[PDB]
């Protein structure tokens, strides 16, 4: 089996983006943000905190006659930026793009918190990366990709987020029309639980090539790209007035700037993120200062390959029995 989803962004920024899945009989059509930096599959749900709720497309288990309880099961999660959420567990039939899965574990929310409830465009997570982070308890559930996986033609899915517009999320196969080149595969630990591996090195516009390990995680989850700060510090260094803010929390820049390139490194490949995709806008309506989509990892503990990398790549989730990343230009 296959299936292809498209994803589309949120908003005019691309903070985050979305995509249609069929959760029930009859369908129930949730646009939820998948995420390969967590593994739950979780929704907004009749049973959410009505305070919590303000605009999100709701999954109603009462309405559907393949959804199951499962009893005693409960999940929590908290999230890199400080957001959260949890509740109780249902299975379900799940379906993304034409590939379904029967006895899926959809989470649904009895609490959110308020990062959640203020974004309406966003009716819940599936996520992506591998099955030993999932939080439900007391037994620990499969996210969509790991139960599909015996079923798909072959055993990965692919990202192919777009800039400013709409892209493609395909489970089972490799859609050969969708990049240049040729497709480069890098190493992956699985750990942390994560796709975390090796880039080999980056450069800065048209800069010489610097060769140097930089682990870090693919995450379609998260907006930006936060690096080492040796190597934030030597982008920005090429941008007139930049700095970095303790008062925004960042890097910014003035939004009469204009950007360079920021290259990274899979193996012997490269992959070339144009200077409009580090342009986050103003930092505030009407401000002229502009927050940037290279930021420091410092006091994360890992560095991140959010959509501001991964936008600028066809990416290939290899969830074989030793799982592989691939990078494409495109
Ligand atoms: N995208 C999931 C989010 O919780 C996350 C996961 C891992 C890291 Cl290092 C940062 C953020």
């Amino acid at each position: 089996s296959t299936g292809s989803a498209t994803t589309t962004p949120i908003d005019s920024l691309d903070d985050a983006y979305i995509t249609p899945v069929q959760i029930g009989t009859p369908a129930q059509t949730l646009n939820l943000d998948f995420d390969t930096g967590s593994s739950d599959l979780w929704v907004f749900s009749s049973e959410t905190t009505a305070s919590e709720v303000d605009g999100q497309t709701i999954y109603t288990p009462s309405k559907s006659t393949t959804a199951k309880l499962l009893s005693g099961a409960t999940w929590s999660i908290s999230y890199g930026d400080g957001s959260s959420s949890s509740g109780d567990v249902y299975t379900d039939t799940v379906s993304v793009g034409g590939l379904t899965v029967t006895g899926q574990a959809v989470e649904s929310a009895k609490k959110v918190s308020s990062s959640f409830t203020e974004d309406s465009t966003i009716d819940g997570l599936l996520g992506l990366a591998f099955s030993t982070l999932n939080t439900v308890s007391p037994t620990q559930q499969k996210t969509f990709f790991d139960n599909a996986k015996a079923s798909l033609d072959s055993p990965v899915f692919t990202a192919d987020l777009g800039y400013h517009a709409p892209g493609t999320y395909n489970f089972g196969f490799i859609d050969t029309t969708a990049y240049t080149g040729s497709i480069t595969y890098t190493a992956v630990s699985t750990k942390q639980g994560f796709w975390e591996w090796t880039s080999t090195g980056y450069a800065v516009g048209s800069g010489t090539f610097k060769s140097t390990s930089i682990d870090g995680i693919a995450d379609t989850g998260t907006t930006l790209l936060y690096l080492p700060a040796t190597v934030v510090s030597a982008y920005w260094a090429q941008v007139s007035g930049a700095k970095s803010s303790s008062s925004v929390g960042g890097y910014v820049f003035p939004c009469s700037a204009t950007l360079p390139s920021f290259t990274f490194g899979v193996g012997s490949a490269r992959i070339v993120i144009p200077g409009d995709y580090i342009d986050f806008g103003p930092i505030s309506t009407g401000s002229s200062s502009c927050f940037g989509g290279i930021q420091s990892s410092a006091g994360i503990g890992i560095n991140i390959f959010g959509d501001v990398a991964l936008k600028a790549a066809f990416v290939v989730f290899n969830g074989a029995t030793t799982p592989t990343l691939g990078f494409a230009s495109k």
